[PDB]
């Protein structure tokens, strides 16, 4: 979608729980989160290599915070590694912050 409000909170959100979300991979997210660039996505599994989860868990973030409707796609990054924990954490944010609004 076009201009990050909701989404853009999100990160803000999560950015304060940032430490829970420092345990998962940051890998296995990738072909589960659709909503970026190759070339975005594939920065970040240069990243990994580097540092492993909190640089580019960061870097994560930070790409997707710029892709307004991030959040939907990423409820379905963590579910779809089995982390349905860290997608109840996403969810909960996206439950208030524009949950369903049509």
């Amino acid at each position: 979608g076009s201009m990050p409000f909701a989404e853009d909170k999100t990160y803000k959100y999560i950015c304060r729980n940032f430490s829970n979300f420092c345990n998962v991979d940051v890998v296995e997210i990738l072909p589960y989160l659709p909503c970026l660039t190759a070339r975005d996505q594939d920065r970040l599994r240069a990243t990994c290599t580097l540092s492993g989860n909190r640089d580019t868990l960061w870097h994560l973030f930070n790409t997707l915070q710029r892709r307004p409707g991030w959040v939907e796609y990423f409820i379905a990054a963590l579910r779809g590694c089995e982390l349905v924990d860290l997608a109840d954490e996403v969810a909960s944010v996206y439950q208030s912050y524009q949950p369903r609004t049509s």
